[PDB]
């Protein structure tokens, strides 16, 4: 997965949140590849030091960092408005979030499921209105990308908040696309299977707890991290340049069914 | 719309939300008319007794009423709990809420989007786990219906926080489908476009939205009605995890 | 179960193809039973009248019968007029229709795909175009419900031509619902998955192939006849007037994913 | 929209049909342009040579073409054979055809229908599986990629016979991707809204007869043929290794309802 060509993105302005761990560093190491400037958001100061040193050295990544936490009063607009301003616009929003609770539906706790609908719904939808806003003033158009799951599109067992709080952003992001579309910009999400993120082998390495979701993937086995990355960048390009109010799964053909 | 036979629902037990306003006293009536024994919950105590007279008068029907704010804490297991007990048991829970603050999403506010969450999504999917806790532990199955949207379903202007919080809690409804389908417990939603309730014909502009109805109009209450009330009933009892626009084919795009 | 209050068809002349046998014959039952009058056809002479004789005999229904082959060019405009003459018109038709070649992908045969075609997509849809220009003409409205299957919806190994008829007669049904609308026609779908039809049972039977299908739905069964009739008879009654264009899984569960 | 790094298909033998006209011939050109090898069919000669002479003086792409009707006994299976056979294996499917009689459901003609589903349905999904056959064969994977349409995802006035046979071949594509993903075989559809080719042009160019079409695009325009190239390139490239199953609309939200 190198880019070039059309999947360049020399000069393209791109916010990526939880951009420090796991799908979202991997989403800021493609971009950076690709030719991308970044703002970059995290919980973690020098994860976000290391971030920026990293893709300086290897890319001559333009790279601004925003260590903040999106459940923090006003951080959607602030969070919006700073990034903006970073480099006088934002051409690209990567909205990537999430956490897990996993429970039986009998045992759902309130706790745990107003945690994922914060982190996992309200705060990526605010940040894109505000973002989309932003984007509709300055008049260049451009592109959000939600990172999203195959269980916003097909339910799963002991994820009834999870898989509720993707539904929900994947169909915000299908409003952004019906509204901003005819301002030139295009909103779709990703929404990949498990992925093998170092988390990712941590929670699903087991082969007889992975064993059931695997046998419902056709090409028989997870993601890799690239291969979400691949499709973001894919989104953000001119190769995509119809693309607007899609759910791409990354998923091996598991949401058909 | 008379309900005989396989569409009577004599004994049921049936949990209907916002029951005194809007659709949710449409079903209430058809469920009444079913045969059905009510739990009816809202906010107004004075329209909760009047409810339960209105009812019984012109039914027969039994109808015990919660008065609660499911907005405090802990009032969705609350309100479940204190359904269950009424008559020891619930056969069906009628999900049904529904508020909207119509914005341009550039503008979105986001204490109306947080509002439309709490009401539209978070309360009835915590009544439904709980409801269904305790349709499992009773074991005599049981029909959870959410009134969701068309707006669940497509996108829709204006609507952000408004389709969002239904396409949630359409996605919530499949969790418990696939979950609790395993003890006998069937859980589908409704999907309707505009419904011309009193509070519906005074809203609704209309033409784009008429324009993408084949069938020229928008659905009245009882045709919301009609659907909850077969989805409850055994012509339903292979229907689970499933989606029901009553929309006149807007959906189909 | 039983058809009382709105769920009445008294009076309705209702075209049911396939109905000799299996869900064709259980919803001509159901139909019998609602009050509705009957046209039926099916290939042998033989096995429509033994339908006729049975209805009449539990029913006292009006049945008229056509013996035709449905694969046939010329079947679906003959069938369509032939149908429109025995009561002067139609409120309801049921468009069921079934051959099942199952074979894997790689093996798919020329012959048995195109016949699967011409019975489970092209006769349908011919015999639903023309009854629709009728139900038009007339000005009374009408309701088309398409029996097609879980396997419309969802890809099912083994069943490519199968798969693909039913998936296809999905859509014509839904162009009929577009352009037929306007005109009070509603046309709907119900996609059953497994029934237990006396065929059905014998087709599932085995253990090894049934365990997988029902792993698959949540309610943990097939569907027994009636379960696709219940469906049928609300998708023709005034209790569903204002669905068009639906497909209602008769399925458990199964098309979630 | 260039094809370089992830997006080059150096090396990769790759069938396109229909390549003479329309989008076929602008895929031709993009998989020629990223450097793969083509086996290019169609029903006129004059035009094929054409382009193998075009293509090789333009890129030094190798081309076999094959003059075949698909309409012939056993003539899918044929192309399969002598499309793989060419250059000893075939990496990739580009399962490309199309036409389209639109008439009212009502006044739909038998004929016209069935010359949609023979050259919309029939021959591509026929071809698709001895092609995946003899990919299953060879083991060295491979990705089909169906041009189908938005049409495809919603019923569309006056489209019957072609929303039909378009449905039917997205979902030929599914039950693909799911017998043949475990052989790490990808199936997966484009759907795209009008497409201004020559003929796209004129059939939609005037801004009275589709404006009630371009009011249901968010982004207010149809789609350019090399839009579809690019989402064609990309599924063909190991950017797109994790997607199978999926359909991507290039409508620029049309299908999002």
């Amino acid at each position: 997965d190198r880019y070039a060509g059309v999947l360049r993105l020399d000069g393209k302005r791109a916010l990526i949140t939880g951009a420090t761990k796991g799908i979202g560093a991997d989403i800021a190491r493609a971009f950076a590849a690709a030719g991308a400037r970044l703002v970059l958001s995290g919980r973690d100061v020098s994860e976000l030091d290391a971030a920026r040193r990293a893709l300086g050295e290897q890319f001559g990544t333009d790279v601004h960092t925003v260590a903040i936490d999106l459940a923090e009063p006003d951080a959607p607009a602030e969070l919006a408005r700073r990034a903006a301003e970073a480099f006088g616009g934002l051409d690209v929003l990567v909205n990537n979030a999430g956490i897990s609770h996993p429970q039986p539906v009998v045992d759902t706790d309130p706790q745990l499921f107003d945690a994922t609908i914060a982190v996992n719904l309200r705060a990526p939808a605010l940040l894109a209105s505000a973002v989309g806003k932003a984007m509709v003033a300055a008049g260049e158009g451009g592109a959000i990308i939600t990172v999203a799951s195959a269980a916003a599109l097909a339910p799963l067992p002991d994820h009834y908040a999870y898989c509720t709080s993707k539904a929900g952003l994947v169909m915000a992001t299908k409003v952004l696309a019906r509204e901003l579309g005819p301002h030139g910009i295009r909103a779709n999400s990703v929404c990949p299977t498990v992925v093998l993120t170092e988390m990712g082998q941590r929670v699903w390495g087991d082969e007889a707890k992975s064993a059931p979701m695997i046998a419902r993937i056709p090409l028989g086995r997870f993601a890799v991290p690239h291969e979400v990355s691949d499709a973001v960048v894919w989104l953000a390009s001119d190769a995509a340049s119809m693309i607007n109010g899609v759910d791409i799964p990354v998923d091996g053909g598991y949401t058909m069914g």
